[PDB]
């Protein structure tokens, strides 16, 4: 049936987890044949309950079978690698962390406590839990850093930084998107705030141990956001912003850069983000409707397209 | 994208969960439009966060929407009713001790130390563990009687019961299979043989604790043995079916009815039978290849449709 396969939707993530985590993928590098018998040999692996992984991966378009041998697919590519984004994100999409917050979506519909489902697993919310938890950190922190590094060359393209003098990107976590726009922007002031228990270090980049939900620090003409609010509810979201307006002078700029809601994509992260923080993905009128309610103006909208999702480039100014 | 949206499978069945586990899929009876404020004020649901998660089902294709109301599509329609297959099978599919064994499943394929995901995730191999697990048994026990109610009356229909006299289902679980077919085939004696720690009571059903890995009771020309081999290895089938010629005689008859192998359909459960069990799907032919090998010879094979799966209907005879 069709029915109890979309039930059974999850076998196909744990299927990809299984050959991936294991580092297995890691042997189908340049888009090369692999004979599993030697694969077999070579790794430990079990020939023939492996080869039957492989048919279901086949089925799922991952691997594509010629010769008695197994390719990546083209779009597949990136299960080779380790240090990619894909590699991270099915690393973190089913560990027991995030499968008991999934146990908790249920029940967290009808509580009113304003605690997620990952809260009501664990006793934190997310950020705060990730403190003390290195495997979800620097696999999340990871992630992140990838998606900041793919991004990066098409932000220089549609916004000139040049026109700037202070720089400092809110929420940045590692500090990859300032890290790589430094490199090819030079002589500019670069701060990265975010919640660090050890300050960051890198090559004229001031890391700040800080909280938006607080206050944000006035004096930098150029402020950026990027995959933050969709991590919070609509009053946070206000709230964060409301604390750009108070820092910002009339000279400077915000922005905001997100993934963002179009009816053609999936709804399934949004779904992810309810769960994890109690957040939401949202529309260009919607995060332009939360800016007006905070005290920004809208100056600029542009589009950009990313494999997984399309962002949302928005330039905001105080009244 | 196609490739982070196949990663992330697994939020559809989590999001499949939540709108059955809670029970909220309960109020979608006979494909009547739910209205989500009603819903909101009745039952206690969030509205806003129900209502994105309606969204996500609509694109799913489990809720269709009209008018800002939500009924279940007519595939859809079983996850009404609570004591359906498909809303056991939704509850175990990605229950905490599931999550756990697929996330041993990739380490599972280096050992050869004969042990399952499962057993490496919990300790013990899965039919042991559901002993010390009313959760896991309630649940896996009204699924196997769900699906073998299902299947009764196509069975009724493609073999002559009325020839047997002594009946006995090997590994029948709750026993469903016998009472459906002893309400319609009358005057027979029935048995059915399971692990027992208290034995099931029901009228002119002779209930027995047993192991058919030790010896099938011999005295019976009729045997039945539905969905148990796909649950084991080709060693511990044959062991099976070699216990079966032992208990059988010339004029006996086992049925050996399961879930087969076709090409055009999912190799997923493959999977989920190697993670749960290190059990595996099989053909005709290998079916027939493992009653060879047990001294069993195939008398009359028959193709059973149904929903979810094609099954494989062999009789069996010593020789
Ligand atoms: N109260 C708070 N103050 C500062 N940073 C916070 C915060 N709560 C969460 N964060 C940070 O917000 C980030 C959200 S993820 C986005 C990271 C980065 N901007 C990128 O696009 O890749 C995380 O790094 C998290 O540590
Ligand atoms: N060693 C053993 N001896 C007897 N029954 C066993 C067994 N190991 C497992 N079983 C039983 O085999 C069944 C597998 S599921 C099949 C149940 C039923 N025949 C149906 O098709 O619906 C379970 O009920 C399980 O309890
Ligand atoms: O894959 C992502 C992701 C990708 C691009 C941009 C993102 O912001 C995210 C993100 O936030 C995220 C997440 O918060 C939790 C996850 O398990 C996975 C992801
Ligand atoms: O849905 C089934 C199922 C359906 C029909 C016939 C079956 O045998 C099964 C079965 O065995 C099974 C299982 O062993 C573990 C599961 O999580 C789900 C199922
Ligand atoms: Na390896």
């Amino acid at each position: 049936s069709m029915l109890t396969e979309l039930i059974a939707s999850n076998r196909r993530s744990a299927a990809i987890h299984a050959f991936v985590d294991t580092g297995l993928s890691t042997h189908f590098k340049d888009g090369i044949y692999v004979d599993i018998s030697e694969l077999s040999r070579k790794s430990g692996v079990n020939y023939a309950r492996f080869s039957r992984l492989c048919d279901f991966l086949v089925e799922m378009g991952v691997l594509v079978s010629n010769d008695n041998k197994f390719r990546l697919s083209d779009e597949c590519h990136v299960f080779a690698n380790p240090e990619s984004f894909e590699s991270f994100m099915i690393k973190l999409e089913i560990c027991s962390h995030y499968s008991n917050a999934w146990l908790m979506y249920g029940k967290s519909l009808f509580e009113d406590d304003g605690k997620s489902a990952f809260e009501m697993a664990h006793g934190r919310p997310f950020f705060e839990y990730l403190d003390g938890n290195k495997f979800l950190k620097s696999n999340f922190d990871a992630l992140m850093t990838r998606v900041s590094n793919l991004i990066v060359e098409k932000l220089l393209g549609i916004y000139d930084f040049n026109q700037h003098n202070r720089i400092l990107d809110v929420g940045g976590g590692e500090g990859e998107l300032l890290v790589r726009i430094s490199e090819k922007v030079k002589g500019k002031h670069y701060a990265v705030l975010d919640r660090y228990s050890e300050l960051p270090v890198s090559d004229n980049i001031d890391f700040i141990n800080g909280n938006f939900l607080n206050s944000i620090p006035s004096g930098y003409d150029l402020y950026i956001l990027k995959n933050v609010l969709h991590n919070w509810s609509d009053s946070d979201s206000i709230l964060i912003l409301e604390n750009f307006r108070k820092a910002m002078d009339k000279n400077s700029s915000l922005l905001l850069i997100n993934m963002v809601k179009e009816p053609e994509f999936s709804r399934s992260f949004d779904i992810l983000m309810d769960v994890l923080f109690l957040g939401k993905e949202r529309s260009f009128t919607e995060f332009e409707y939360l800016a007006n309610q905070a005290g920004l103006v809208v100056q600029e909208t542009k589009v950009i397209d990313q494999s997984y999702s399309p962002y949302s480039f928005i330039k905001l100014q105080i009244k």
